[PDB]
């Protein structure tokens, strides 16, 4: 609780009576979250005299009910934002799991499940783009929650009820347009390819060797010749990396199209 | 510790032996921080069956030393980022304090201290702009730490040692260029003005009344006439808000210049 998170900033003598005071605010708004902030502020010892500065500050919140009203809400905003990052990290942990499970061989001959899980990860990525423009990413967290049943996601408050109608319709649309292409460049999917079709994996990796020595240096040069930027790597590298991305997008799209027919 | 943060996700029967297993990882890298994540993940009950999903996931980290290596580091990245937000929130709390202290009358005839504290807040704002372009804002946290003695701040790892030489020289420069103007629009400074020079405060607020009815509607119209955008509020409001910002920047700059001579 709050009475204990505040008291841990004071010396032994003042410990008991400061604890006595702060028990009158226990059930104020944000009192739940502000107490968490003090504990998460307590970790940064990487110090002598700073705890004395915080205690002096904490004493001032005892006096004013308005200053404490603000400070509780500002710290609540950080905690509300922290719990959002926490909710996102869980998606990144599941992104890690899939990479490992696939390389372990869980999906070896279960392509239906990986393909389905890939769709779930793709829709989340497209929800990130739906937030990155509205211009606070707790809106992405809001979209994910509501569309969990409608778009099949295993992870009013925010925006309008009709805003969900647009995003969903744009997810269904972009899934049709990309997915297959994006899935071809997916980590966990590459993990299954090195395990299952090792022979065909040696096919695609040799085509990169072939394309990087032969076509790459020429097809960058003539792109740079057409644009009129033969000089400074800001033009050379920026274009060169795109050729690599597009040669990859091509080769891997072909390969995925080959092995999904075999199922 | 970690042995207890993991075990809290399991039923009574499995509680004891799961706790027994996880005591072998206590002193792995990031083990300190991953244990905090599980506790901060434990708060989001806003559920039945989810704890069973996490426990099933936690069981898989017991098996693989590599999957656990990753998952510990990914959760550590979130925690490292969370402690950064925590370090920033403390600056916002001190921003709240000043507003209150000034309205309380702590600075009433102590303008030297508020002016000095304003400089500290201004330099932090300019450090935010020094980060918003480098393109992860833990770099701002890095700048603040190192320049705390050099720029007088009361709150290698990151970037180059010579990068500090640029930023500082640009702080000294922008302080000279703005500050006085920025301080004129500062909250805590407005708080002292309503208390001290209440008579002169009635002077500036009536000039806004005068400028909003008289000059504003005309000076927006002829700016919009010159640009050729007489229509759609995307042109009207965008320009109108600038006139308000500039009339304010003017009036308040004059006022601050008046009362600082009186000291």
């Amino acid at each position: 609780s709050l009475a204990d998170a505040v008291t841990a900033w004071f010396p032994e003598n003042k410990q008991s009576d400061v604890s006595q005071i702060w028990h009158a605010f226990e059930h104020e708004e944000h009192a739940n979250t502000f107490s968490a902030f003090l504990d998460r502020l307590s970790d940064t010892v990487s110090t002598s005299g700073f705890r004395e500065q915080v205690a002096a500050w904490l004493e001032k919140l005892s006096a004013s009910a308005e200053l404490r009203q603000q400070s509780f809400a500002v710290a609540a905003d950080a905690t509300e934002s922290c719990e959002d990052r926490v909710a996102l990290t869980w998606n990144n942990l599941r992104k890690t799991l899939l990479v490992h499970q696939a390389s372990e061989g869980l999906f070896d001959n279960d392509t239906g499940a990986l393909l389905s899980l890939g769709r779930e990860m793709f829709r989340l990525e497209i929800l990130e783009d739906i937030a990155r423009d509205k211009v606070e990413i707790e809106v992405y967290l809001a979209f994910q929650t509501m569309l969990a049943e409608k778009l099949q996601l295993s992870t009013v408050s925010g925006v309008t009820a009709n805003d969900l109608r647009t995003a969903e319709a744009m997810v269904r649309s972009r899934e049709e347009n990309e997915f297959t292409d994006w899935f071809s460049l997916w980590g966990p999917w590459h993990a299954v390819l090195k395990r299952t079709e090792a022979d065909r994996w040696a096919q695609a990796e040799e085509q990169k060797y072939e394309m990087l020595e032969n076509e790459y240096p020429q097809r960058v040069a003539d792109r740079l010749k057409a644009s009129g930027l033969s000089g400074d790597a800001d033009a050379e590298r920026e274009a060169g990396a795109q050729v690599m991305r597009e040669t990859e997008q091509q080769i891997y799209r072909q390969l995925t199209d080959e092995v999904l027919a075999l199922r």
